[PDB]
C-alpha cells in the first residue's frame, strides 16, 4: 500500500510558457523580460540560447498533447503568456490570436483526456510593465487582477485547476543581481522585497476576484506554486537547527505564511531580522515592506492548494552569510551541500530524496496539512536517452512523496513532473536537459522523443503504482 497511489491522486507533467512556446513575435505578441534579456544580454545565457523558438509549441502544441497522452497523463501543467494575451501588458488590448492559441491546447488537452492546470505567471513579464518598475512597482498588482480577469473570462469555463504565480522566490531575485534572472537589476536586500510584496498582493487580489466573478459559475481551484529546498541541519545543535528553520521561514514562509496561516502577514523572524539589519545599517525604514492590518486579513486565506516545486536540500549552520543587504544574509543561516550527494548537470541540484518528506512533514505541520499539489520535481542531465539518474530520481522521489501520504498522513492531491520535455532552462539555456522526452534543437521539426524516464513514468502512471524493481 505504501507503493500505491492514492485513487483520486492526479498525474502528470508540466512546463512553462517562454521555455517552451517560441514564436516570440508572432501574431500580436508582445515582447516579455525574456525576449529582452536573451535578445540584450545574450552573455547572461549559456551559449547566447534564446526562446525565440524554443520547442517551437507554439505550432506544435498537438505534438505536446500526443506524448502527454503517450504518457497516460491526467494532467498537464503549462503557463500562459501574458504578453501573447495581452501585449500591451495592461487589459486595453486582447490578441485574439493569444486567445485561440490556448483554447486550442486546452480544447486538445480535454478531447484528449488530459486536464489543463494552468500557471497565470511564469516569468515572462510583458515588457512595458518592466519599464514601469517592474515587480517592485505595487501597481502590478492591480494590472495582475485585470489579466488574470482575462484568464478567467477567457479559459475558465475548461479549466479548473489555476496556480496564481510560479516561484516568486526565484524571480524576485530578478532584482537582486544585475547578471542574473529578468530583469536582471541589482537592487539585493530591496527591491526584491519589493517585488515579493507586490507578487503576494497581486496573489490576493486574483484569488479574491476569482471567488466575486466566477467561483460560483466555473467551481475551480486557485493556488500557488512555492518553490523551496529541504535544510538539514549540519549538525543536531539547537543553533543548527534553528538557523533551518530561519532557512524556510525566508525562502517558503516569505510567500506561505501570509497566505496559508491563520495569522497571516510575514514569518515574525523575516520582520524582526530585516528590521534589525536595517537599523544596525543606518535606514530610517526597515528594508522589508509592511502590510496593514486590514492587507494582513485580506491576504490570508487565499487559497484551494498550495503548490510545490521541490527539488533539492542544503545543509544549513548557525551563522551569517553573504553580502550586506541581501536576503540570504538577512536570513542568518550558512548553507553548504554536503559532498556524498548524488550530483546533476545543474551545480545547485543534488539528490537527497529524504528532504523531499522532510519537507512535506514541515509544509504540513506549519500550515496545518493544506492540500498539497506538486507542481514541479525533476533532474537535469546533459543529454541521453539512457537516463538512469533521472529515473533514479522519480523513483526515490515518488516513494518519498509516497510514504508522506500513507506513513506520514501528508495531504499530496497531484504531482506534475518537471518536464514533459527538453526545455529553455532559463540563464543555462539548453545546456541543462530537464525533459522526460528529449527534444533535437538542431532539427527544425524539434521531435519529441521518450527517455527511459518517460517509459517508467508512463509504467508508474498506467499501474498506478511503483514497480517492483523499484522498490526497496
Amino acid at each position: 500500500t505504501v507503493y500505491t497511489f492514492p485513487d483520486e491522486f492526479k498525474l502528470g507533467a508540466a512546463t512553462a510558457s517562454y521555455q517552451i512556446e517560441g514564436a516570440w513575435d508572432e501574431n500580436g505578441k508582445g515582447p516579455n523580460i525574456w525576449d529582452t534579456l536573451t535578445h540584450e544580454h545574450p552573455d547572461y545565457v549559456v551559449d547566447g540560447a534564446t526562446g525565440d523558438i524554443a520547442d517551437d509549441s507554439y505550432h506544435l502544441y498537438k505534438e505536446d498533447v500526443k506524448i502527454l497522452k503517450e504518457l497516460g497523463a491526467q494532467v498537464y501543467r503549462f503557463s500562459i503568456s501574458w504578453a501573447r494575451v495581452l501585449p500591451e501588458g495592461h487589459d486595453n488590448i486582447v490578441n485574439q490570436d493569444g486567445i485561440d492559441y490556448y483554447n486550442n491546447l486546452i480544447n486538445e488537452l480535454l478531447a484528449n483526456g488530459i486536464e489543463p492546470m494552468v500557471t497565470m505567471y511564469h516569468w515572462d513579464l510583458p515588457q512595458a510593465l518592466q519599464d514601469l518598475g517592474g515587480w517592485p512597482n505595487l501597481v502590478l498588482a492591480k494590472y495582475s487582477e485585470n489579466y488574470a480577469r482575462v484568464l478567467f473570462k477567457n479559459f475558465g469555463d475548461r479549466v479548473k485547476l489555476w496556480l496564481t504565480f510560479n516561484e516568486p522566490l526565484t524571480f524576485m531575485d530578478g532584482y537582486a543581481s544585475e547578471i542574473g534572472m529578468a530583469p536582471s537589476i541589482n537592487t539585493p536586500g530591496i527591491g526584491d522585497y519589493l517585488a515579493a510584496h507586490t507578487v503576494i498582493h497581486a496573489h490576493a487580489r486574483i484569488y479574491h476576484l476569482y471567488d466575486q466573478e466566477f467561483r460560483a459559475e466555473q467551481g475551480g481551484k486557485v493556488g500557488i506554486s512555492l518553490n523551496i529546498n529541504w535544510c538539514e541541519p549540519a549538525t543536531n545543535s539547537a543553533e543548527d537547527r534553528a538557523s533551518c528553520e530561519n532557512y524556510q521561514q525566508f525562502n517558503l514562509g516569505l510567500y506561505a505564511h501570509p497566505i496559508f496561516t491563520e495569522e497571516g502577514d510575514y514569518p515574525a523572524v523575516l520582520k524582526d531580522r530585516v528590521s534589525r539589519n536595517s537599523a544596525d545599517e543606518g535606514y530610517t525604514d526597515s528594508r522589508l515592506p509592511q502590510f496593514t492590518a486590514e492587507e494582513v486579513e485580506y491576504i490570508r486565506g487565499t487559497h484551494d492548494f498550495l503548490g510545490i516545486n521541490f527539488y533539492t536540500a542544503l545543509l544549513g549552520k548557525s551563522g551569517v552569510e553573504g553580502y550586506e543587504p541581501s536576503r540570504y544574509r538577512d536570513s542568518g543561516v550558512i548553507l553548504t551541500q554536503d559532498a556524498a550527494w548524488p550530483i546533476s548537470a545543474s551545480s545547485w541540484l543534488k539528490v537527497v530524496p529524504w528532504g523531499f518528506r522532510k519537507e512535506l512533514n514541515w509544509i504540513k505541520n506549519e500550515y496545518n496539512n493544506p492540500p498539497v499539489f506538486i507542481t514541479e520535481n525533476g533532474f537535469s542531465d546533459y543529454g541521453g536517452l539512457n537516463d538512469t539518474g533521472r529515473v533514479h530520481y522519480y523513483t526515490e522521489h515518488l516513494k518519498e512523496m509516497l510514504k508522506a501520504i500513507h506513513e506520514d498522513g501528508v495531504n499530496v492531491i497531484g504531482y506534475t513532473a518537471w518536464s514533459l520535455m527538453d526545455n529553455f532552462e532559463w540563464l543555462r539555456g539548453y545546456s541543462e536537459k530537464f525533459g522526460i522526452y528529449a527534444v533535437d534543437f538542431e532539427d527544425p521539426a524539434r521531435p519529441r522523443i521518450p527517455k527511459e524516464s518517460a517509459k517508467v513514468l508512463a509504467e508508474i502512471m498506467n499501474t498506478r503504482k511503483i514497480p517492483e524493481r523499484f522498490r526497496d
